[PDB]
């Protein structure tokens, strides 16, 4: 049937959409994992920083 | 006899999924959009403190 | 006596100097747990809503 | 001399490099929240190209 045939491909490209879009979804999910990694050292960084500041006013006996 | 309204109720199902997940992913995106900028505003803060430390730096 | 006295002067403004210095650094630390606490949350958000889409798949 | 004038003098060579630390700090500080700050740019910019990249998957079906 014509109108079988187009309603077959049809079904097929919406079924392809929604498995690559799911797909970009995954991708987005572990690069932000990534991105949270990096942004752990930054905080480490942070962190190790706002210790030393600490540490010099405690010493100081400014606390 | 039914292969034709199998695939349009296949079609309808489909269609379907589709329109939901894009208003999810409509909904996620605008709310990050909003977040950005409601973000930028709270980080004046930090630029702030920062001049305020400049201006102290300087004052000293 | 006299540079007794202008040492624990000049020490009283430099110790204002520092906790000064000190409490700026204790306020970018406070707002940036400010900011983790908001970006947990958008990040739960995001989570969430790609559940939601990958659910609306099953089946 | 007195033994209480060079405690107060050590303690203002004391408090003047302590100064100097303090500003070293907040230096570093501010130079790590740029650094922070670009890898959330970055982290936005990703997401805005994904989410595209997914709205075109479905414009791409023409329905
Ligand atoms: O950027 C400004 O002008 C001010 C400073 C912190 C809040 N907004
Ligand atoms: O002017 C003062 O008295 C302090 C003492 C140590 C050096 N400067
Ligand atoms: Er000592
Ligand atoms: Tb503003
Ligand atoms: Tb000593
Ligand atoms: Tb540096
Ligand atoms: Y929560
Ligand atoms: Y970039």
């Amino acid at each position: 049937s014509w109108e079988l045939q187009r309603c077959r491909e049809e079904n097929q490209e919406l079924r392809d959409a929604i498995r690559q879009s799911n797909q970009i979804l995954r991708e987005v999910s572990e690069r932000l994992l990534h991105f949270q990694a990096s942004q752990r050292e930054e905080k480490e960084f942070l962190m190790a920083k706002f210790q030393e500041a600490r540490k010099l006013v405690e010493e100081l006996g400014l606390v």
